RNA sequence: GCGCCAGAACU
RNA sequence: GGCACCAUUGCACUCCGGUGCCAGUUGACGAGGUGGGGUUUAUCGAGAUUUCGGCGGAUGACUCCCGGUUGUUCAUCACAACCGCAAGCUUUUACUUAAAUCAUUAAGGUGACUUAGUGGACAAAGGUGAAAGUGUGAUG
């Protein structure tokens, strides 16, 4: 269902860890205040990002507005997080 | 036990 | 660590896919040490994944010299150890800021690491102060 964290995939893998993290904050800041954006370049986690919002309302607005948006020459694919994040759950 | 850095090791 | 190529469209919350090329970083912690030449593997502990390995230096050692000093009064010689502004040797102590490692804290770096601090200390060789026993022979 809905979640404080949104799962993003289909991201450009050629972009380094912190540059992506800062460019993602550049867009998702308008929907609500972001707690953290978790990015990893491992085989299992590359081209993926976890933006953690404080409110669920900010996650839904981000999911609705940024879906299919071209980001680094690639259209974004946004879902909700399957489970809560460690900053939200604990 | 003083200086350097084509190996080696580490990132 | 970058960069390139290949593989990868996944649901994470501590650093984790291959392959090449190209960089970067470390790389001796103090204590002590220089009459001239020759030869050489250049003293002492502390620490310990590299204080490894390679290059350069080097006050060491050995040996032949030059010049001294001691060899328990003096001098000339040979002989032994010793000094090189010091000086026979065995034998005891104390003193001569140990520093780094270790433990941490800040600053810088993507990182390996770098710089600067702080804390606790811990040597040996040499040298010196003082305490014990002995130094070669022949001689004008
Ligand atoms: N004091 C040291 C010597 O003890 C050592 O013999 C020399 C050579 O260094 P290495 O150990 O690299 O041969 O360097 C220094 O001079
Ligand atoms: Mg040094």
């Amino acid at each position: 269902r809905p979640n404080h964290t949104i799962y993003i995939n289909n991201l450009n893998e050629k972009i380094k860890k912190d540059e992506l993290k800062k460019s993602l904050h550049a867009i998702f800041s308008r929907f609500g205040q972001i707690l953290d954006i978790l990015v990893s370049r491992s085989l299992k986690m590359r081209g993926q990002a976890f933006v953690i919002f404080k409110e669920v309302s900010s996650a839904t607005n981000a999911l609705r507005s940024m879906q299919g948006f071209p980001f680094y020459d690639k259209p974004m694919r946004i879902q909700y997080a399957k489970t809560d994040s460690d900053i939200i759950a604990k």
